[PDB]
This record gives structure tokens, C-alpha cells and sequence, in this order.
């Protein structure tokens, strides 16, 4: 039934190996794994995307409090949030406290505002050309943020591992990123 | 839709900073909040009434335990529950279990019993004589109880706040309740 | 509603201290319980066979690991499992993932398959022989499943507990068990 939904493409095709919309699965159980899909791969990509801003030697001018800790002098990944030298836990309190106003008031659906599929945040307010895109074109940018939340779900994963392993005495040279410094 | 619901009234009128309510929000959603709030109005209501009679040098009578710890030797607030010299910890775990009994088997909302309004946990079992009210002074009640649990929910938060920040440093002449030892 | 349901069987007949099925009980909140019921007594009839082969002596032959750990070598119960000498936390680990890929994938009642109560997860797969007895004995079989794992919970509740006193001094002999080592 909902074999022919989005993200059911080559060359997989459809793929459900441990068979969450097997049998009469309703629409509002793909609708809720649908949404729980597109909002972890949005986090991870922007996960993703912050790992190699950060790795890539690049940091926000200035410092992160008024004691005078440069923002460029914080490890990278887990260590950055996590560990003896990381930012300050207030900071990360803080961000966690954005996050959850953002999900809260701002990154939701809210009901009756126009929202034509799920995932679908803008609610009337925000809108930077989601009509231009004929009926191809708008299915074709879906499916491309989907994917990219896959692989980015998968590359995080995969990032915060290598960078936990590295203690334990695992430190490959990854193909692209080199030593996971 | 909810903005002449009870709780908008002067002079914020109907505050909804969040957005909980915009868009087509479902009478369910409202109810399920204002059922949170009204719980939490009430547990923080007794809360800070027993903070204030604990405060204010009244203790039961005798010892908590066989050992003869008097209830009149333990600290005041958080530290009374969580902390190197507390009520015994089976004293605590007794408590939540208590609790934990009375709210899935007596402080709940059984259906098919007469409950007029969300919060009402009558059950038709005990009554002071609510149907002797008219229907503004229904309203009135209602109103004043939600109010009184914001504010007591406030209260409470700073009492605990304030509790935990003097051994940091930060230990004000607080108002009406002097210094909070 | 539900006194004539399954589990409401003699001596106690109907039995609903809590008042969980009080009022106009919907069959959708019975169902749940039912099912977590079921769910529980299921894995505590498990847990008390595996504690029973266990401390009976009958242990699989070979390693748990490549470093030579036998299987007879570790204690009975939560010992087992969390201690400092227990089977390894991979292990552990391991069993807690084909656990969560059995609840999520094969331990579960697919809609639209055919299955006939609560707690049936045929699902038209594995079958050995239900529609062989008649309605009668379909009942029995299902109460005398539910009434075991009922006692199940108790007994593996009971073997935890008096594993867990043995070490603060109580250490009783048991009936038919005897001492718990
Ligand atoms: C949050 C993670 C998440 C979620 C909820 C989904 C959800 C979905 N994916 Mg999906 N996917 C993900 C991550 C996720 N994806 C990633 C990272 C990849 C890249 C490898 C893919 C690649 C992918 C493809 C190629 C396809 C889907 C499809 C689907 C849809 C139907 C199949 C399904 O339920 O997924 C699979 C089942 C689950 C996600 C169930 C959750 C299982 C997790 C792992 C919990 C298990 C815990 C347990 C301890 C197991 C751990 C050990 C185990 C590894 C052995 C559904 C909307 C299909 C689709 O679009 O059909 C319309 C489809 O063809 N996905
Ligand atoms: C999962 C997302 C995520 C998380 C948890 C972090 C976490 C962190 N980042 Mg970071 N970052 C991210 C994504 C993320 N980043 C992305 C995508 C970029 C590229 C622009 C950066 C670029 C970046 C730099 C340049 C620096 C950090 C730094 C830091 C650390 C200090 C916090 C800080 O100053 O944030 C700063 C955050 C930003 C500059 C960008 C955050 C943008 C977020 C992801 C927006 C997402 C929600 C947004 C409101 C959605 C809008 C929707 C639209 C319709 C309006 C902290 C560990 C600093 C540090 O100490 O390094 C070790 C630092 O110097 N980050
Ligand atoms: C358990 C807490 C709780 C809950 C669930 C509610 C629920 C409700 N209140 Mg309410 N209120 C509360 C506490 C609470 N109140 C307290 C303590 C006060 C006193 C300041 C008030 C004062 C108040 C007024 C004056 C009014 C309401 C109204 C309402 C209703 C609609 C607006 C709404 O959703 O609330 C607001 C939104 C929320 C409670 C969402 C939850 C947000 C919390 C903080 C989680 C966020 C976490 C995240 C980390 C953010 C933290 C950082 C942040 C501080 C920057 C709704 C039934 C309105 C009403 O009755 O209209 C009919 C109305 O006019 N409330
Ligand atoms: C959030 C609620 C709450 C919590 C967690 C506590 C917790 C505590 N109180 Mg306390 N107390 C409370 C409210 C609360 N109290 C109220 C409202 C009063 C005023 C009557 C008191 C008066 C009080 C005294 C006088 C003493 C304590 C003490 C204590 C401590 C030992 C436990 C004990 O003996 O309780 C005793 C609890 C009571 C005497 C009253 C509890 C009443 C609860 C809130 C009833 C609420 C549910 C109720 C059944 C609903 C009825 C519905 C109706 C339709 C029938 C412990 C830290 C003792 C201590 O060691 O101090 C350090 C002590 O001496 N409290
Ligand atoms: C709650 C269930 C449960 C749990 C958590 C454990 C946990 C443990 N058992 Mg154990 N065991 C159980 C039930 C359980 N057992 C049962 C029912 C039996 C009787 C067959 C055994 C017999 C047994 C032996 C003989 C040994 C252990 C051992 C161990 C330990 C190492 C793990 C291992 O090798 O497992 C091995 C597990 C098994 C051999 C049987 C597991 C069977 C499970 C319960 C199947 C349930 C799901 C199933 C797929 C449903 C099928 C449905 C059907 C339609 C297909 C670990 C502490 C070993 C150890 O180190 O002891 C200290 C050891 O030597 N167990
Ligand atoms: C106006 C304003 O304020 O905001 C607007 C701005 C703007 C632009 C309009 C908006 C937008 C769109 C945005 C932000 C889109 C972002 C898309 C984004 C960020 C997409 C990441 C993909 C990452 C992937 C696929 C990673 C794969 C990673 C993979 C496949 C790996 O395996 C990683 C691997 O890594 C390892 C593990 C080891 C290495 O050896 C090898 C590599 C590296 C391969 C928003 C949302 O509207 C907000
Ligand atoms: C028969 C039986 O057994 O039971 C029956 C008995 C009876 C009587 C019939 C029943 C009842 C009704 C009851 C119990 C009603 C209780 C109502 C109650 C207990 C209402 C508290 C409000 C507290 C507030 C508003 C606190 C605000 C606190 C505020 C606004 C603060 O900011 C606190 C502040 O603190 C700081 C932070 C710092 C200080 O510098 C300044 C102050 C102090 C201002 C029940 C429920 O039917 C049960
Ligand atoms: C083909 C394949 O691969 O699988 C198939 C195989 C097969 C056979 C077909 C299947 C099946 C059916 C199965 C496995 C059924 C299993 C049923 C099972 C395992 C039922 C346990 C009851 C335990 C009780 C009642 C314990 C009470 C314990 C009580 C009442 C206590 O108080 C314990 C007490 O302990 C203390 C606390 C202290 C002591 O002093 C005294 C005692 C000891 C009394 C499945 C499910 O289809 C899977
Ligand atoms: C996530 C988004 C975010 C938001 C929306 C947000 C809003 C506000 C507002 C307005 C409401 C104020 C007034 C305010 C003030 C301060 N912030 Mg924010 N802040 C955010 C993030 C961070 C992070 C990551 C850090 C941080 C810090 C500080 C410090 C330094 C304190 C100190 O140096 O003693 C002060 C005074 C740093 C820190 O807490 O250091 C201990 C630090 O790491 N903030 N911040
Ligand atoms: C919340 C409501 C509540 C209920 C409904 C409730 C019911 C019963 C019943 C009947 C079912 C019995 C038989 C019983 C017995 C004991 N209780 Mg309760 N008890 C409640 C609360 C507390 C608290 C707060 C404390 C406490 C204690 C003890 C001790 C002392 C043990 C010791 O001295 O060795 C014993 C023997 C104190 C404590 O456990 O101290 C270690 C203590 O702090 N109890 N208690
Ligand atoms: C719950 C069911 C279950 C499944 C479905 C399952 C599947 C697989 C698969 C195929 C996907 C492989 C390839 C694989 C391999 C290894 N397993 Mg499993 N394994 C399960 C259970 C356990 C337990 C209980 C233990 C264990 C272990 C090991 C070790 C030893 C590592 C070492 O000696 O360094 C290796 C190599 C032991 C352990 O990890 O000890 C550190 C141990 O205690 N496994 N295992």
C-alpha cells in the first residue's frame, strides 16, 4: 500500500526489512515514521554539516563566555559537548533549551495552516518559492531531502563512532576527512 | 477558538506566547493541556503550602522511624528529600508509592461518572456541595483554583531555585520569608 | 463490563483493586492492559524458566566469549547479568538489540492478518494447531496462559528480591529452592 510512496527508489526500491508497514498498515503509522525519518535526517544533516564547519578549521569570531574561552580553542564533535575541556555545560543547557522552544512553538505542523504533506513546516508564514516547482519537481525535492537525511543520519552516526573509538584504539584514516582529529 | 476558555483573563487576556493553541488546534489538545496545568496548580499548591508549614516550625509529632529520628530535625525544601541528611530513603520511596497509588486509582477521571469539566475528579463519589454554586460562581472557582496553581507553581520553582543556589553564593533577604534556611 | 472477560475466573472472580476498568471502561483501554499483561507474563514465565535451568546446574557447553569465559562459570540470576563478574556487557548488549528486533519486527500483531484475541501473533505465519480445538479449549488454553504468567511475575519478582536480601542479611531457606547461590 505504500509501496509506491516517497523515498521508495532505486535501487532498493521498496525497502522495509523489518516490516514496519506490513500488513493493513494505516496511513497515520507511515505518516508518524515518515515525520520521525525526515526530522532525524534534518538534524543530522545539519549535524553533519556543523562536524565539517568545525573540522574544517573554521569557528565563530570571538569567545564563548566572558572568562575569555576562544571558540577556536574547543575540541571537535562529542568532546566539544561531552568531556573534561568541552564548552561551558551552561551553553549546552542553553542550546538544549533553544532547541526545545524551536520544537515546541516553531518547528511544528500546525493544523489548518496549509501544510500539503508531512514534514511540512511552513504553516503560511515562511515560504520561499514552494509554488514555482510543478508537480515532478516538488516529489523530485522531497525525495532529495530524504535521502540526504538517510546518508547524513548514516555519516554522523558514523562520525560520532569513529571519534568515541579513537581512545579505545581504533584511529583508521578515513577516506576524505583523513585522521579524525 | 480557546481564547474565552478559563485562565484568559485580566489583564494578559488569553496568553498564549508559545502558540499552543494556533491554527485549528482540537478541543482534545486544550483539554490535555489544561489538565496538565490544573495538575500541576494543584501538586505545587500543596507543595508550597507544606514548604511554608515546614518553614514556619510546624512538625508532626514524634519520630519518622523506629531509630528516633524526630520529625523536627530535618532539614526544610530539597534537602529534606534529596540530600546526606534526609528523611530515610524508604521514607521517600513510601511516599512516591503512595502517590503513585492514589493517582492511578483515586485522583483520575473515571468516565461515566458525571465529571462536568477537565480537572473535575468527583466521580460522583465525594461532593461539598458544588451543585449548590451558580453557574458564574462555578466559573469563579475554577478560575480562582487555575490561578493560584500558576502562581503557586511560580512559587515553588523559586523556593527550590533559591534553596539550591545558597550554597553557591547567592543567599538574598528574601521577602515576607526572610532568609530561606 | 468485564467481569465475565478473560482472567476473571474463581476464587477471586473479578478482580480490580485499582479500579482500572471502573466507570464506562472503553475495550481499547482493557485491550492495552490485557496485552501488557499478556507481554508480562510471557517474559516472566521465560525468566523463571531460564532462572530454574539455570540454577539447576544446566549450562550451555563451550565460551560465551573468544577469551575462554565458560558458561558455567558465571552466578544465577541478576548476578548474571549486572555485577562485576557477569557475562560480558556485549553480550548483554547483544541480547537487549535481538530483544528490541524481536518486539519491533517478529514479537508483534500485525493488522490485517488474521489474529483473533489479544496477545495472538500468529499473524498467519506460525501455526501449530489453534483452530484444532474448539471454542472451549481455545479459552482454557488462554487462561491457563495468562493465570501462569501471573504467577510467573510473582516468582521471578520473588527470585529477584530474595537474590538481591542475601547480601544485606537475609538470606532464608527457601522451600523448594532452598538457598539461593
Ligand atoms: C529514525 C530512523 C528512520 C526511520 C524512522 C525511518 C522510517 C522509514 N524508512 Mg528509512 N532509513 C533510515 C532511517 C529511518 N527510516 C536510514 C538511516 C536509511 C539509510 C540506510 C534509511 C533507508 C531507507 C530506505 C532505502 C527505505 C526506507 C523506508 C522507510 C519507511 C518504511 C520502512 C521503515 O519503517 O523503515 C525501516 C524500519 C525502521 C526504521 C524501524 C526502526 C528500526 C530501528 C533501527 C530500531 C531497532 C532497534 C534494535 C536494537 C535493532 C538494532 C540492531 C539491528 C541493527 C540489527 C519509513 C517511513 C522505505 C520507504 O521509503 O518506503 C516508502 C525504503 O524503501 N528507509
Ligand atoms: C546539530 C546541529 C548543531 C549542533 C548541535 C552544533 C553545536 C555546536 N556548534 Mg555548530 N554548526 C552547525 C550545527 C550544529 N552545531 C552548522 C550547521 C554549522 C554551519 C553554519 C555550524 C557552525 C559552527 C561554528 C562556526 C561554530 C560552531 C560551534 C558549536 C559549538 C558551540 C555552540 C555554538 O556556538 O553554536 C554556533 C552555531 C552556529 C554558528 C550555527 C547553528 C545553526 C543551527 C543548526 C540552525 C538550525 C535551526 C534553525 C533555526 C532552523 C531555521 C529554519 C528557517 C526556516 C528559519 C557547539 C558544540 C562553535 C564552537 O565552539 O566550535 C567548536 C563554532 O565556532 N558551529
Ligand atoms: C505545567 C505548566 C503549564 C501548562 C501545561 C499550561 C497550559 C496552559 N496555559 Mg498556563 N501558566 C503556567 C503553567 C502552565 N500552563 C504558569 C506557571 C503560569 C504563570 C506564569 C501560567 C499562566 C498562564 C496565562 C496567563 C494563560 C495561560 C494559558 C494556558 C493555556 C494555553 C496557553 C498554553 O499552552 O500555555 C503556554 C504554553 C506552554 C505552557 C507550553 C509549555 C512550555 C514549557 C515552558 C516547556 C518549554 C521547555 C523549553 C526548554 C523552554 C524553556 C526556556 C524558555 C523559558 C525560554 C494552556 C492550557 C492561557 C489560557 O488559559 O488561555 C485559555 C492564558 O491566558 N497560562
Ligand atoms: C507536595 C506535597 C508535599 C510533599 C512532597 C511533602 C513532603 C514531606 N513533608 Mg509535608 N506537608 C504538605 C505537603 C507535602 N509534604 C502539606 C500540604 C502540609 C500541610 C498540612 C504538610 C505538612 C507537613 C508537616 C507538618 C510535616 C511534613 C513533613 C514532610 C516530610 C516527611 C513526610 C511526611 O511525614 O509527610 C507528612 C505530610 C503531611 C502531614 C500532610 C500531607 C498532605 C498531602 C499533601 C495530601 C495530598 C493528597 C490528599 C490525600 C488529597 C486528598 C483529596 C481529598 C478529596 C480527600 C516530607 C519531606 C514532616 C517532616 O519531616 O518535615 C521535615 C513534618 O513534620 N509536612
Ligand atoms: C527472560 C528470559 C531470559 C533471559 C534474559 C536469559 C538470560 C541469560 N541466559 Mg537464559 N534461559 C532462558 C531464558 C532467559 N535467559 C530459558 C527460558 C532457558 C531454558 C531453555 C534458558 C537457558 C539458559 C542456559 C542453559 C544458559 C542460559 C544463559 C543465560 C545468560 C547468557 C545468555 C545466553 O547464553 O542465553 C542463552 C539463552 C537460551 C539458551 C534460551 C533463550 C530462549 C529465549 C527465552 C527465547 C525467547 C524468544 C523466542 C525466540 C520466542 C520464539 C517464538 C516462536 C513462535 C518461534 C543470560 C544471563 C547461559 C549462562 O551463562 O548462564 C549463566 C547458559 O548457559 N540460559
Ligand atoms: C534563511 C535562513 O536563515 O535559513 C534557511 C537557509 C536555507 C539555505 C534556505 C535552508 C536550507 C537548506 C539547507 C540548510 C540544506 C542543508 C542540507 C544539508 C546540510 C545536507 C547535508 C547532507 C550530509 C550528508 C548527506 C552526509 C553524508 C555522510 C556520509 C554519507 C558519510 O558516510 C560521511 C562520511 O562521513 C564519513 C562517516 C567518513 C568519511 O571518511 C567519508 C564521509 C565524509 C563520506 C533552510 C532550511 O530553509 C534554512
Ligand atoms: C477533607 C479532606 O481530607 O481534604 C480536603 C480538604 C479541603 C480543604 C476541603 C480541600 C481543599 C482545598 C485546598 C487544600 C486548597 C489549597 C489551596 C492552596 C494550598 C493554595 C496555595 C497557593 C499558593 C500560592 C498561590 C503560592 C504563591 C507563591 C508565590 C506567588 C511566590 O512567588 C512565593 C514567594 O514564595 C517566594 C518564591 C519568595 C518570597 O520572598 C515571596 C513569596 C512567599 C510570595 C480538599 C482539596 O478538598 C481536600
Ligand atoms: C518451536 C520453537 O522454537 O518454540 C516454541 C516452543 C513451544 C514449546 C511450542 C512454545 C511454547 C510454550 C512455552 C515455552 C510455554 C512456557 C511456559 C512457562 C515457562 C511457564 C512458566 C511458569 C512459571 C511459573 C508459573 C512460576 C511460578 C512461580 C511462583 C508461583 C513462585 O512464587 C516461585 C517460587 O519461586 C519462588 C519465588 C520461591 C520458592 O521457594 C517457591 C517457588 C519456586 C514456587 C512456543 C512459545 O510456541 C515457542
Ligand atoms: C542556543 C541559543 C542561545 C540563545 C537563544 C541565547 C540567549 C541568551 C540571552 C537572551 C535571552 C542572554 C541574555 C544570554 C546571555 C548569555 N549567554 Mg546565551 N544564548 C544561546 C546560546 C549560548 C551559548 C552556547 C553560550 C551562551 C552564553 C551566554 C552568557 C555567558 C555567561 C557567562 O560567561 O558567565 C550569557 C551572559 C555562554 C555561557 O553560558 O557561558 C557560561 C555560552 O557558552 N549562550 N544568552
Ligand atoms: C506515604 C504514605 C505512607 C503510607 C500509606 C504508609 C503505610 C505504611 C504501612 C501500611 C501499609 C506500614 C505497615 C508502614 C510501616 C512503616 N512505615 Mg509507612 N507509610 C507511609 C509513609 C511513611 C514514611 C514517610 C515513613 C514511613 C516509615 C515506616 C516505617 C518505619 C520503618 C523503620 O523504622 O524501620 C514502618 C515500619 C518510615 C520509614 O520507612 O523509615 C525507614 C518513614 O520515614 N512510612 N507504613
Ligand atoms: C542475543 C542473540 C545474539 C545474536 C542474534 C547474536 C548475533 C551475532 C552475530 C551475527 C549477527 C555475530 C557475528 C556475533 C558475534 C559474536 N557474538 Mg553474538 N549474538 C547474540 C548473543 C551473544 C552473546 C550473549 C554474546 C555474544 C558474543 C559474541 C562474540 C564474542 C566476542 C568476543 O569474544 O570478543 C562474537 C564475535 C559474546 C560477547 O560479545 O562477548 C564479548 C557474548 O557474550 N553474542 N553474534
Amino acid at each position: 500500500a505504500f509501496e509506491d510512496e516517497l523515498g521508495a527508489q532505486p535501487p532498493l526500491g521498496f525497502f522495509d526489512p523489518f516490516g514496519m508497514l506490513s500488513g493493513d498498515c494505516t496511513q497515520e503509522r507511515f505518516d508518524r515514521l515518515r515525520y520521525v525519518e525526515i526530522k532525524h535526517g534534518r538534524i543530522a544533516q545539519l549535524a553533519f554539516l556543523g562536524q565539517i564547519v568545525t573540522r574544517a578549521g573554521i569557528h565563530l569570531p570571538g569567545s564563548i563566555n566572558y572568562a575569555g574561552d576562544s571558540f577556536d580553542s574547543f575540541p571537535n564533535g562529542v568532546a566539544a559537548l561531552f568531556g573534561p575541556n568541552s564548552i561551558p555545560t551552561a551553553g549546552l543547557v542553553q542550546i538544549i533549551a533553544f532547541i526545545g522552544v524551536l520544537e515546541c512553538a516553531f518547528m511544528r505542523d500546525v493544523p489548518g495552516t496549509g501544510n500539503e504533506h508531512v514534514g511540512d513546516f511552513r504553516n503560511g508564514y515562511i515560504d520561499f518559492g514552494w509554488d514555482s516547482f510543478d508537480e515532478e519537481t516538488k516529489l523530485q525535492k522531497r525525495a532529495i531531502e530524504l535521502n540526504n537525511g538517510r546518508a547524513a543520519m548514516m555519516g554522523i552516526l558514523g562520525l560520532m563512532v569513529h571519534e568515541e573509538i579513537i581512545p579505545l584504539g581504533y584511529d583508521p584514516d578515513l577516506p576524505i576527512i583523513g585522521h579524525l582529529q
